């Protein structure tokens, strides 16, 4: 490994993976892991906490302190603690992975501020899979949307709140503005009672809530005949991680930037 | 030496043109009659030929009287308002149908059920033998894991479809519902938009898919967690459906009142 | 309609009841000829009884000369041999081919790529236009997930069937195999029976199930630890195969001679 | 008070099985086991199983601990779990067994054992599959006949026997629901031109990928529908607690061979 990563949060679920992704990940080296000050926790050999352990790396819940250990902060933890941990990594010019979500409008445009100074790399979905689906999405509404019925189907665990899923609309509308037209113009949600028919050009979406599914999504286009059913599912949170992994690792060449997913995976020349 | 005459509501439809073909081509039945709307640009069109086998001497036309006399059973699979006057006359004239028309609100399924007092009727939502199996099965499972785990339905059909969600859906439901001591009135969610909160849990969702030319497609999802099982059922022909309601026809041989159902005329009032 | 013939090439085999009244019910095309089997019980038949209906100026014969300058292009969808045969035929004399049979030995595989050397055929697998597109997409999924996912390869067809895996399923494996500078011949597993190891990294597997009368199903999988995309395209109707091979046979027109593949028709090759 | 022990408590399923009895009232965490020289053979079967502590260490022995347990635990291979049989038995011991890929003469091995033993011996430690395995011999039964009978598995990249052991048990469901045998109609493998579905035939297609940790389809096929019964285990942990409750459940038998059915309790319809 010629690279140095610092799993932020690294003793909850989210950073145990990402300190498993730190290790198979081929090409990058787990050169930090944060904790909360305080946390019995602190001090375990980081690998330890996750499995499988040989890290020279114990946690510790300095940032100064290991400010020599990384080569790029990857953070997936609540905002606010997020913000900090930029100015940090920007004042000393270290690169980070934000996995972190949920900023105000300030909180985006600080974000952007920080690019400049120092490279950083943002999206909304770490799975590699997901972004490249959204993208194939694109390709497929280009040439069968016009004629056939697109139809968007997802399910989750139980307890998700959101209906339909974020990922789901996000496919919503790559699909629409793939066909210059935009989704609040032909979303349908809910089909029930005496619905008619299907009508032409609109977009439906079906939601399964049930048990512990992590996400399953399928975007359809049919067509009298046939269909083409693009689906994705994921298995573990770790999905993810790795994205973030990947994603840390492709920063290793560049100075300041704010990217996404795209960038990383190289998708627009696809 | 012979057997008996089918009347076929509805002819044009896309159920029509199946349901002739399946009562010309079958043993034991005779076409009886062909009917239609008015605004038809195909009453007095010959059967047959509207359904590609050729000329028969049978003739759509819209009434049930000036045929009155051409068939033995009536076959339905229209829409619930019409079915209910077929429902009517059918009665009066006493002559055994065979319903697979869906989308019945309480008071209609009321009417059937009052009708059934004198003539026999076979009302099913599917006329499918995997269905009607799937259907069983459906009790057997929500039996034993219906209690703790979370109960989803999901169904795909064609474009043109009206109703939400299928009849077959909500007999899914009902079968899962009662093998539990509930009823689906209580517990049925049919849409899921904006943040809605955890999944209320003992409730049997539905998901409803609509496209293409799917004949139909149809999953019962019984979700612990950890893992889940999952039934379900695929039309690729709506002939299916048709040899479904012709043996139904055939099987009111005899009879001379009451309400069934697939699962009676093949028999699965528990295997 | 105007201009184009077409031979059509075992016309009793249900792609040839499909292939025939695509012809007569499309546009710009005319039921060149019907051909079939040396003893088949079909000879001396008009094409348009068998499928379709409406009986037509074409019958069907056992002889490629005997028809020889009844139509332009060849629609071959018999089998390997037969289709070697008709192969030389059209070759020998300047005819357009469109072939969508399937199950071709490497050795075959090479007669129609000489054969192109003077004459136009339109060598596909799959003749739907989904397929072709998920064939590019493909290309691009195993750009970026290639390398590190498990890939496999599922794909069902109705019982008949007598070739595994489907040519489908094979194409895609070269779709793949190709976009990661790899030969299928290299990483193809057909066959997982009895205990084995570790599946074996960069391995491409194929799983084929033969039941019923489905059309087609295939699915591509991109496996990794966490996460799976899976493409998949579902034939609910063999017409779409049809219109496919005749919309071929008008886009051949034309070109003196050439080797080309549905994507080529449809013209995807840049997307 | 049941103590386990636990074979193979590095594999995967140990890793659960482990975590399992620790985390259940009733079964105490007996012994773990491990391999001729294990990578980590010894230490705390507790670090073993995630991050902590527990009392317990691992060894290469029966005897070294054969007063350790109750119920023998076995999710190993079946060349090892062979061995502990006889020892799981001469010492009076009851086992569950889970590990899959028998020969017809082990099977006959634990089905000897069962005599004054008794063995849960399943294919499957799950609730759902196991009702499938029964709403199976219903389908089989009415649609059996004319139907095609397909069945697809899929599971991780890691798994070595093909097919998995629990579509071979879907497989029996039917073919006995059927009267035949299994044997008989087995179809493993399609490749090449190989001519029309033989029509008595149930045929197996086979996935092996990523993390996937067991996905089951049994299909009834005909002309104009196909109904499909399907299986998908979303984590280990669903086995595991089931074998635990097999253990725990068996104690008090005085001998037999039996199967998750039966402790389950739905050999009655
Ligand atoms: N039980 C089963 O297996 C199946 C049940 N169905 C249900 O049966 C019905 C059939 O729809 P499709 O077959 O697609 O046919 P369709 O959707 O093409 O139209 C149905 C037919 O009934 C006729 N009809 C319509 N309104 C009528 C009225 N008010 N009075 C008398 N006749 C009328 C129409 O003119 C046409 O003949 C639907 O309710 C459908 O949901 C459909 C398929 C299978
Ligand atoms: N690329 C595509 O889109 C598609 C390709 N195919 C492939 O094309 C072929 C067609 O299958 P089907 O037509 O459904 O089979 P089929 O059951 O219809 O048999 C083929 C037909 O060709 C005739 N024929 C048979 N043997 C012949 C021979 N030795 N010489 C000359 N003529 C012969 C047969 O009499 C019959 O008419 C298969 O290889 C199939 O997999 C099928 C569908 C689509
Ligand atoms: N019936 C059920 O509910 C389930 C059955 N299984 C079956 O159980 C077996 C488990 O394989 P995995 O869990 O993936 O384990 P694995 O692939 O992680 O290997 C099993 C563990 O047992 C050890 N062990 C291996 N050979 C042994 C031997 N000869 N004697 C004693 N110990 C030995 C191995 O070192 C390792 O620690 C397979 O045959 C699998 O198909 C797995 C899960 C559930
Ligand atoms: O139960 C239903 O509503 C149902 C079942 C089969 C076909 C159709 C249909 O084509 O509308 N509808
Ligand atoms: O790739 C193939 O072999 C193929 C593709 C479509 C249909 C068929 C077929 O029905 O045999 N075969
Ligand atoms: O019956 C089986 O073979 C089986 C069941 C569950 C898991 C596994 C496995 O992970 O190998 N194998
Ligand atoms: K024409
Ligand atoms: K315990």
């Amino acid at each position: 490994a010629n690279i140095r990563v610092a799993i932020a949060g690294a003793g909850g679920r989210m950073g145990r993976q990402l300190i498993q992704a730190a290790l198979a990940l081929e090409g990058v080296q787990l050169g930090a892991a944060l904790e909360r000050e305080g946390s019995s926790l602190l001090g375990s050999d980081a690998g330890e906490l996750a499995g499988a352990g040989k890290t020279g790396v114990t946690v510790q819940s300095s940032l100064d302190a290991v400010k020599d250990d990384f080569d790029v902060f990857i953070d997936f933890t609540r905002p606010e603690g997020t913000l900090n941990h930029l100015a940090f990594c920007r004042q000393h010019g270290k690169g980070m992975v934000i996995g972190t979500t949920g900023f105000d409008e300030a909180g985006k445009q600080a974000i952007r501020d920080a690019a400049a100074d120092i490279a950083i790399v943002f999206a909304a979905n770490f799975s590699v899979g997901v972004n490249v689906m959204l993208k194939l999405l694109e390709k497929a509404a280009k040439v069968m949307g016009d004629y056939t019925d697109i139809e968007i189907i997802e399910a989750h665990h139980r307890h998700k709140v959101d209906a339909p899923s974020g990922t789901a609309l996000a496919m919503g509308e790559a699909i629409a503005h793939a066909l210059d037209k935009d989704l609040k113009d032909c979303a349908v949600y809910s089909r029930e009672g005496h619905t008619g028919e299907r009508v032409p050009g609109t977009i439906g979406f079906a939601t399964v809530r049930a048990g512990d599914i992590v996400g399953e999504h399928t975007a359809m286009f049919a067509d009298i005949g046939e269909r083409l059913e693009i689906t994705h599912k994921a298995s573990s949170r770790m999905t993810f991680a790795n994205g973030a992994v990947r994603s840390a690792l492709w920063l290793s060449g560049k100075e300041s930037g704010l990217f996404d997913m795209r960038d990383v995976l190289d998708l627009n020349n696809l």
